[PDB]
């Protein structure tokens, strides 16, 4: 399943000196035609576009206003900022997942919107509100935010999500609804194993016979004091057990650190990983120490070593 398509594009041949409107947190990317799209956290889900992948402009948003049903799930929410979108392309349809929540609480719902095209100029454009996907309340020990969809080796879709509480959750989706399958059960597949369980934002990819689970550790959303980092583990089965490069279980704080940030780019996290041919990129945000800690889009080539583990090189100089 080519659920994140990018064409003949070779990410290792592009110079990723990003320009333009770069302010963002919790970014994902998609490409339709020759146009690239970044979906990120903000009013009604915020959208940027680019004709090359490198020069970005703010383009629009997914919802003019919050869908009405959301209030039932999160009655205390009184603004229209939707969090941590995820995008995938399946059966000719775009499935956009997003989070409705309030900060520090686990009364939350993940919604689904669908579209035939990502382009508002295209007369087929219409984000159909397909309603709720999965939710959490105070009686749950997980938080229904931060969705991610992955396809397993048998082409079955799966949803991972989570933030704090018991950690990262996983549940099988139905291929028709792209919502959790009838009697499907929620599994916890990662956790720091203790309090406060600062693990969130899962992103799963399948490469060379392993599922790789990327996550963010520690604390976002504090500008220049954010302590966010990007960590990774892997499993032969999508249901786990996920283990880091040192063999430590990701259900016990395991995870190899991919990026902990530098003197400029503080607290990198909420990442997404995409492939095109034999190339890959990591997408995330980081808090800009030279611009008042403002969350900033980052896109970098991501390499894989001979043992199958991902790694980043030093930042180029521009
Ligand atoms: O930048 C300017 C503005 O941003 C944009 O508008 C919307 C904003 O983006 C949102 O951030 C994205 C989300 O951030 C991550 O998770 C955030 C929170 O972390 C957890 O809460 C943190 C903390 O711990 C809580 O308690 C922990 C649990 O309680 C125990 O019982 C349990 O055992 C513990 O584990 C505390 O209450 C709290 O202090 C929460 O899970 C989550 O709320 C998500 O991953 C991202 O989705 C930001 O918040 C929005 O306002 C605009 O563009 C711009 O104006
Ligand atoms: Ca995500």
């Amino acid at each position: 399943v080519h659920f994140h398509p990018f064409g003949n594009v070779n990410f290792y041949e592009m110079d990723w000196s990003l320009k333009g409107d770069l302010w963002a947190h919790d970014p994902v990317i998609a490409k339709e035609g020759s146009r690239w799209y970044v979906f990120h956290t903000g009013s009604g889900i915020q959208i940027k576009t680019s004709e090359d992948g490198v020069h970005w402009e703010n383009m629009g948003r997914v919802f003019p206003s919050l869908p009405d049903w959301c209030k039932q799930y999160v009655p205390e929410k009184d603004e229209d900022h939707l969090w941590a979108p995820d995008i995938c392309f399946y059966n000719g349809i775009y499935y956009l997942y997003y989070s409705v929540s309030t900060f520090g609480k686990n009364t939350s719902v993940i919604g689904l919107a669908t579209n035939r095209t990502l382009d508002p100029r295209d007369p087929d454009y219409e984000w159909k509100d397909m309603g709720p996907v999965i939710h959490s309340t105070a009686s749950d020990n997980y938080n229904a935010i931060n969705p991610n969809v992955v396809f397993d080796q048998e082409g079955q879709p799966w949803l991972s999500f989570g933030s704090f509480w018991s950690g990262i959750q996983l549940i099988q989706l139905d291929t028709e609804t792209m919502k959790p399958a009838a009697q499907a059960e929620l599994l916890t597949i990662a956790s720091r194993g203790e309090e406060p369980n600062a693990i969130e934002a899962p992103f799963i990819v399948c490469r060379n016979g392993y599922y790789y689970l990327f996550v963010s550790f520690d604390f976002c959303c504090r500008g220049i004091e954010s302590t966010y980092k990007i960590a990774v583990g892997r499993s032969k089965d999508i249901t786990g057990p996920y283990v880091d490069k040192n063999g430590v279980s990701m259900m016990q704080g395991g995870g190899t650190i991919l990026d902990a940030g530098n003197d400029r780019w503080i607290g990198p996290g909420h990442c997404a990983v995409y492939f095109s041919g034999v190339s890959a990129i990591l997408v995330n945000h980081a808090y800009d120490a030279l611009k008042n800690g403002e969350p900033t889009l980052q896109i970098r080539p991501l390499y894989w070593d001979d043992e199958g583990w991902p790694y980043l090189l030093e930042h180029h100089h521009h």
